[PDB]
């Protein structure tokens, strides 16, 4: 067991941060900004590794593809771009959807990337097939806000949608395995998987102020977490600690106990609205990072 002991590792002021991600083996965080800029920071030495003026439009989605030394970003010009973060070379640059890109997910073992879009679809791209579009998942009836592979079975993934559903799909299958009606009448902003095999759980966040935990075997709602006072931008399970982290346009991060679902901490990090979240994939120092209107902060949770 490990006690909560929150330490501010690194904080950096900037334009609004829309996407944020951890590098799995370097002490780096990637941020994608509403200004069209993206930055990689070493949060342990507090040194900027690289910055790129990618576009003039907001860059909403960004992920490391560490095993190719890439970052992949999606922006409101409808385009996916890939950059080598060691050289700055632009690897590819294509219009992926005819509308905004909301979310990007990277398959852990196969050369697949998912993009969720306001065009009501999720699309699957294969970078070992010249970034071919291998599948478009159709069936949602509003903007697809968030996509996430099941870490315990990456042949499936979940899409959260403003049509108030989460759909779980299988690669190569045109119809979803199942559709969760969330009861979150304002729609689903975010979806995330519980990482460990002891619970088949998922978590959703909504503008209706609720965070809901779902059992994807029983398709039932396990718990509803209330406490935020404005739109909940995200909610995720921590990969190694028994906690949930959420962030809201009310300016706060909340840390919840993942067994009792009681709020343990409410943090005003002082950067106004909270928009995005990342956790270190292997729990290194239990790092988390969140992007806000006015920058991002990296915290060690214990």
């Amino acid at each position: 067991s490990m006690k909560l002991d929150i330490k501010k590792t690194f904080s950096n002021r900037s334009d609004r941060v829309a996407g944020i991600d951890f590098h799995p083996t370097e002490p780096w965080v990637l941020t994608t900004l509403y200004s069209g800029r993206v930055e990689i920071w070493n949060y342990e030495t507090q040194v900027e590794v690289r910055s790129i003026q990618v576009t003039e439009t907001p860059v909403r989605a960004g992920k490391f593809i560490a095993r190719k030394n890439w970052i992949i970003v999606g922006s409101d010009d409808f385009r996916i771009r890939v950059f080598n973060y060691n050289t700055g070379e632009k690897v590819v640059d294509f219009e992926a959807h005819p509308d905004y890109i909301r979310s990007i997910a990277v398959h852990p073992t196969k050369p697949y990337v998912l993009s969720g879009s306001d065009d009501l679809t999720v699309k699957l791209w294969n970078w070992e097939n010249n970034w071919a579009l291998e599948q478009t998942f159709e069936g949602h009836e509003h903007f697809v806000m968030c996509v996430a592979f099941n870490p315990k079975d990456p042949s499936t993934f979940a899409s959260g949608c403003l049509d108030r559903t989460v759909k779980v799909w299988s690669l190569g299958q045109s119809t979803p395995n199942f559709t969760l009606t969330t009861g979150q009448e304002r729609g689903v902003n975010y979806v995330d998987y519980y990482p460990l095999p002891d619970k088949p759980y998922m978590i959703t966040a909504s503008d209706d102020l609720t965070i809901k935990i779902w059992d994807y075997q029983t398709k039932s709602c396990v718990a509803t977490l209330e406490g935020h006072m404005s739109n909940v931008s995200f909610a995720v399970f921590h990969p190694t600690l028994p906690i949930i982290i959420s962030g809201s346009e009310d300016g706060t991060l909340k840390i919840w106990n993942s067994s009792t679902y009681k709020v343990e901490k409410t943090l005003n990090v002082g950067l106004e609205r909270s928009w995005c979240i990342a956790t270190h994939p292997t729990g290194r120092k239990n790092y988390i990072a969140s992007g806000f209107d006015n920058g991002f902060t990296v915290l060690s949770l214990g």
